[PDB]
């Protein structure tokens, strides 16, 4: 199972991981992918990880969006993990760098509820231009089931963990 993880609470584990590789590494029953609303895997994490399994999940995912149309910011869906996981829950944090309410992260985060554990990114984080520490913490208040977060940065996980409360 997960080897290495730093513990911050009761049921929030963090380590300094490319969470493809951890994915591939693991097989957890589920993956967190760091969505936009159109699904469009182009870049960050959601990139890496539609790179993972050769475009299979975009082409689920196109699939999905045809069928029901967009996620809304702080939502998710659960598709498959391909290669990577049992399934992939993608979910929608606020891209500060789009304008969008940094306040939907802590509904982002409750999706992560829904799933008894899960291998995950920081939402927000990266290209979606939010404090990755401000996320931890949200991550820690929001999440009661146990999430093992990938932190893909050497620098911001020894930046995370040194600053933890
Ligand atoms: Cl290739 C790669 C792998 C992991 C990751 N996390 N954020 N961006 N990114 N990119």
């Amino acid at each position: 199972s997960f080897s290495g993880y730093l513990k911050l609470t009761d049921n929030v584990y963090i380590k300094n991981a490319d969470i493809v590789e951890e994915a591939k590494k693991v097989k957890p029953t589920v993956v967190v992918n760091a969505a936009n609303v159109y699904l469009k895997h182009g870049g960050g994490v959601a990139g890496a990880l539609n790179k993972a399994t050769n475009n299979a999940m975009q082409v689920e995912s196109d699939d999905y969006i045809a069928t029901n149309g967009p996620l809304k910011v702080g939502g998710s869906c659960v598709l498959s993990g391909h290669n990577l996981a049992k399934h992939c829950l993608h979910v929608v944090g606020p891209n500060v760098n789009k304008g969008e309410d940094i306040q939907l992260l802590k509904s982002a985060y409750e999706n992560f509820n829904q799933h008894e554990v899960l291998l995950a990114p920081l939402l927000s984080a990266g290209i979606f231009g939010a404090d990755p520490i401000h996320s931890l913490r949200v991550c820690v208040d929001t999440v009661r089931t146990n999430v093992y977060l990938a932190v893909f940065d050497k620098n911001l996980y020894d930046k995370l963990v040194s600053s933890f409360l």
